[PDB]
């Protein structure tokens, strides 16, 4: 059943909740998928918060976007303050986070944005050492390991998906093969010297980009995310082919939006380790406005979060074992 995936994560003396987690995932493999919310927009539980509201249900994992590295601190984002974080692990249910890396969209400029459409910021320039590209990435990694390392000391770990559909070309990372898998190893190889053993690296693949594969020493689970696709068996025609690129290795929806609902997925053969839906900005901004309770939704509703909670295989936070101890 799952004895093809591999037990062990690619990090050295990975932390007992680390292990812990990715061993549960492993074990869900093929019989169980979990479910997920994107925070709205960063740093929060929003989504998860309105998911309950609309089904009784949490979402098991919830993420988080460390994108506001620009402004942190701040007082409207400051990732220092990890009791969000701290909260819902304490209530039960997994962390995740992505990281949309946010360059400034010229030099010296106070406006920072991630897609190649917004910013000039080179990956080739940021790779070679001393220049003002390397030393921006630098600076930005040394903030973030600092702000994860605030999770490692609390025994939190981070099921960490950055550097996201490098092969679509569309943020500034995703300029070529060659250079994309260089930042994801100094990615990786930063936040080793920091001492992050807390993590669990998803690699985002947009499928037959074996090119951009970062290496089997810096990742454990491969994620795919989509977008208006309602055929479910066009969902598991990818999921097939994600197994086959990468058998040792559990596979996820890591980001969907105006997907086909769950039952017909899981029926197609669709079986990912977690699906996460994106954020709706306008409804899960704001939990005390009025449309946090209408059941609309730009990538999941509430009839779709009901039919996701109503199949044998999907688990809720309730659902989940303890992690802690
Ligand atoms: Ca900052
Ligand atoms: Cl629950």
């Amino acid at each position: 059943d799952n004895s093809l995936i591999k037990k062990e994560l690619c990090t050295e003396g990975a932390s007992v909740e680390a292990k812990k987690v990715y061993t549960y995932l492993r074990n869900c493999w093929g019989r169980k998928t979990l479910s997920s919310t994107m925070a709205n927009v960063t740093w929060n539980v929003n989504e998860a918060i309105w998911v309950n509201r609309q089904t009784g249900k949490y979402p098991a994992i919830a993420c988080f976007d460390y994108m506001n590295l620009p402004a942190s601190p701040a007082d409207w984002i400051d990732y220092n303050k990890i009791s969000v974080v701290e909260d819902w692990w304490n209530a039960g249910g997994l962390v995740a986070a992505c990281w949309h890396w946010n360059v400034p969209v010229t030099e010296n400029s106070s406006e920072y944005k991630c897609m190649i459409s917004e910013t000039d910021f080179d990956i080739t320039k940021a790779l070679q050492e001393g220049t003002r590209e390397n030393e921006i990435i630098k600076a930005d990694l040394e903030e973030l390991a600092g702000y994860l390392l605030l999770l490692k000391q609390k025994n939190i770990p981070v099921i960490w998906r950055p550097l996201h559909e490098a092969a679509g070309k569309w943020f500034w990372w995703g300029k070529d093969a060659a250079s994309y898998k260089r930042l994801w190893k100094l990615v990786y190889e930063t936040f080793k010297q920091k001492g992050l053993n807390n993590l669990i690296w998803v690699w985002t693949s947009e499928t037959n980009d074996r090119d951009w594969y970062p290496g089997d020493a810096y990742v454990d689970i491969i994620g795919r995310d989509v977008y208006h696709k309602t055929s479910a068996a066009g969902l598991a025609t990818d999921f097939d082919a994600l197994k086959k690129a990468f058998p040792d290795k559990l596979i996820a929806l890591s980001e969907c939006g105006d997907v086909a609902t769950i039952d017909k997925q899981l029926a197609a053969g669709a079986q990912w380790a977690w699906f996460m839906t994106w954020y709706d900005y306008e409804v899960t901004k704001d939990t005390t406005a009025p449309v946090f309770n209408s059941g609309q939704h730009e990538h999941a509703d509430k009839a779709w979060w009901n039919n996701a909670f109503g199949q044998p295989g999907v688990i809720c936070r309730s659902d989940l074992p303890s992690f802690k101890l």
